[PDB]
């Protein structure tokens, strides 16, 4: 038997420019262990590693840096001779950075209709690889989509509610990744929720009631004023967002100076926000001779204190308010909690361009 020789194999090249550093860089040894491996910044700075027991594998250990020049050294020793490679490589240098935010929150317990929400805090370009680097897990598994509400916000829900108990996981490896025009992740993002019972409340503008349904169970019929004719509530799913023992409604906030015929300030008690473009579930005492018969309000779902504070204390983010048979058309898709009204087909066929 002639004298075999160890040789080496990285993940990276010598000379290499725009490595992406969304991954661990490794030296392998064949026919031979590795006896020393060491990677240094341009500064000498080392980096943390870990070389396998059985001495064949090398890994970086820690996140590697953008705008960086790495050198790596390796000596693999085996029985027929000896064999040392040198490697310098340049890492990604982004242009911009952009970080993500999930919703919801990591360990919270949400309704049926709770989309996965992942926001960048700057124009994704490149959405296909946003969607890539997004991993999601469901059990029992589902099927879902993504979908894009604007240029920096996407989200992914299955085709009908949640099953309640299903345990969702959101993994968003951008960190490395280029995600169009030098626009690189500032991050990754970890974040685990579960879907709880079922909550929905149908407001029926035929009898002016508001009505909870928990696992599909009348538990209360709340008296209701919605939005008036010039300014009606839509017709829709709504997705039930944040919740606040007492709020501070100010029109300017969407455009609509206060000093309006149509603008408006005034504070309210245990609202319950369903939609971004204003609709809420709130405490409307001037409106409870109104409430269970006609509508006054500019969208808001007006209910008494008792009932508002109710609706407050018993309903969780993720649940579904449902209004029909009013005199406006239906939420807009893309409004921030009106996934569901996109239908399926639409949806599953995403936007990613
Ligand atoms: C709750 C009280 C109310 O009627 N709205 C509301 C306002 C608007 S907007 C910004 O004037 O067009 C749209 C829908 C609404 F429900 C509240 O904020
Ligand atoms: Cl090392
Ligand atoms: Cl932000
Ligand atoms: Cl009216
Ligand atoms: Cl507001
Ligand atoms: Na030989
Ligand atoms: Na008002």
């Amino acid at each position: 038997s002639d004298l075999l020789v160890p040789k080496l194999t990285a993940s990276v090249t010598d000379g290499a420019v725009g490595v992406t550093v969304d991954a661990p860089v490794s030296v392998t040894a064949a026919d031979g262990v590795l006896a020393a491996v060491t990677m240094v910044n341009d500064n000498g700075r080392p980096v943390a590693g870990r070389l396998s027991p059985d001495g064949l594998r090398w890994s970086t250990t820690e996140q590697l840096g953008y705008n960086r020049r790495y050198t790596l050294n390796a000596t693999a020793l085996g029985l027929g001779g000896a064999a040392t490679r040198q490697l310098t490589f340049q890492t990604s240098s982004p242009a911009h950075l952009t970080m993500p935010y999930v919703m919801p929150g990591d360990g919270e317990v949400v309704g049926v209709g709770e989309p996965v929400a992942i926001r960048f805090d700057e124009n994704i370009a490149d959405r296909g690889a946003a969607e890539k680097a997004i991993k999601i897990t469901t059990n029992p598994p589902v099927e879902g989509a993504f979908y894009w509400l604007n240029n920096r916000e996407v989200r992914w829900r299955p085709e009908h509610f949640w099953k309640p108990g299903t345990a969702v996981d959101v993994a968003v490896n951008t960190y490395g990744v280029d995600l169009g025009e030098g626009m690189f992740g500032e991050d990754n993002v970890q974040t685990h929720f579960t879907i709880g019972d079922e909550v929905i409340a149908t407001a029926d503008d035929n009898t002016k009631i508001l009505t909870v349904r928990v696992n599909g169970e009348v538990v209360k019929s709340m008296p209701t004023s919605m939005g008036k004719d010039s300014t009606p509530t839509a017709n829709g799913i709504y997705i039930v967002g944040s919740r606040y023992k007492h709020i501070i409604m100010d029109s300017s906030t969407y455009g609509v100076p206060v000093n309006s015929p149509n603008g408006y300030r005034t504070d309210v008690d245990w609202a319950t926000q369903i939609s971004y473009s204003g609709v809420f579930v709130h405490s409307a005492p001037w409106s409870v001779g109104a409430q269970g018969h006609t509508n006054t309000s500019h969208g808001c779902l007006n209910v008494s204190p008792s009932n508002a504070q109710w609706f407050y204390d018993h309903v969780k983010r993720g649940d579904i308010v449902e209004v029909v048979n009013t005199v406006g058309g239906t939420l807009p898709g893309i409004d921030g909690l009106g996934d569901w009204n996109i239908p399926w087909d639409q949806w599953r066929a995403g936007n990613a361009k």
